[PDB]
C-alpha cells in the first residue's frame, strides 16, 4: 500500500458541492463514494443525485439527516441512481421522483471497515479509492478551519455527526492525515477540503463509520 495518495490527481473525484439549509450529507457522502467507484469501472466522472437520495430512501429522513449505509442499500435496491441533471438538488425534502431514463451508475451492495481501525481505512482508500466517513464536526475550530493539518482534543470519537469522503491521505510538515471533502461549498475550508489528522487515536471518530460501494 502507498505512503501517500490523492484521488483529485486521478480524476475521480467530481466538484465541491453545496448541502445548504438540509442536513443531506449522508447524500453527499454516498454519491462521493459511488462517483469514484463509477470513474473506476467505466472511466467516466459524473455527478452523481444526492437529491434522489434525500427523497427516496425511506430508511433515512430526508434533510432531517440519514446514514449513507441506508443509501447504499436504496441504490442496489432500486438498481440505479441518476445523474445530477436528472434529478436536480434543491435542498428540502420532496417526494420520490426517480427517472430510470436518467440512471447513471448502481451498485450491489456495500462494505463497512472495521470500526476504528485508521489502518484498515488506509488500505481500503488505497485498494478501491474514496471510502464514505463519518465525524465530529460539531467544534467551532471545524467550522472556521483554513489550513494545515486539523486536530483539536476536544473532537469526541462517539457523537459522530456529520457524514464527508476520504479522498486520500498524506504527511504535511511531519503531520500524517486523510483528505476530506466536504459538502460545504467552495468558500468553506481550503477550498471546500480538510486535512484531518491520522494515527492520532482515531481523531473525530474518522474510522468509527466508513464505508464503500460495490460495484
Ligand atoms: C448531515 N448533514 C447531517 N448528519 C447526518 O445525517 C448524520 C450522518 C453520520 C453518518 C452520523 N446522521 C444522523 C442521523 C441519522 C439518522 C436519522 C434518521 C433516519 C431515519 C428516520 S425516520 N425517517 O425513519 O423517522 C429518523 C431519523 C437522522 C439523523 C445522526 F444523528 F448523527 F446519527
Amino acid at each position: 500500500a502507498p505512503d501517500s495518495i490523492d484521488y483529485r490527481k486521478k480524476g475521480y473525484v467530481t466538484p465541491v458541492k453545496n448541502q445548504g439549509q438540509c442536513g443531506s450529507c449522508w447524500a453527499f457522502s454516498s454519491v462521493g463514494a459511488l462517483e469514484g467507484q463509477l470513474k473506476k469501472a467505466t472511466g467516466a466522472l459524473l455527478n452523481l443525485a444526492p437529491q434522489n437520495l434525500v427523497d427516496c430512501v425511506s430508511e433515512n429522513d430526508g434533510c432531517g439527516g440519514g446514514y449513507m449505509t441506508n443509501a447504499f442499500q436504496y441504490v442496489q435496491r432500486n438498481r440505479g441512481i441518476d445523474s445530477e441533471d436528472a434529478y436536480p438538488y434543491v435542498g428540502q425534502d420532496e417526494s420520490c421522483m426517480y427517472n430510470p431514463t436518467g440512471k447513471a451508475a448502481k451498485c450491489r451492495g456495500y462494505r463497512e471497515i472495521p470500526e476504528g481501525n485508521e489502518a484498515a481505512l488506509k488500505r481500503a482508500v488505497a485498494a478501491v479509492g474514496p471510502v464514505s466517513v463519518a465525524i465530529d464536526a460539531s467544534l467551532t475550530s471545524f467550522q472556521f478551519y483554513s489550513a494545515g493539518v486539523y486536530y483539536d482534543e476536544n473532537c469526541s470519537s462517539d457523537a459522530l455527526n456529520h457524514a464527508v469522503l476520504a479522498v486520500g491521505y498524506g504527511i504535511q510538515a511531519g503531520n500524517k492525515h486523510w483528505i476530506i471533502k466536504n459538502s460545504w461549498g467552495e468558500s468553506w475550508g481550503n477550498a471546500g477540503y480538510i486535512l484531518m489528522a491520522r494515527n492520532k487515536n482515531n481523531a473525530c471518530g474518522i474510522a468509527n463509520l466508513a464505508s464503500f460501494p460495490k460495484m
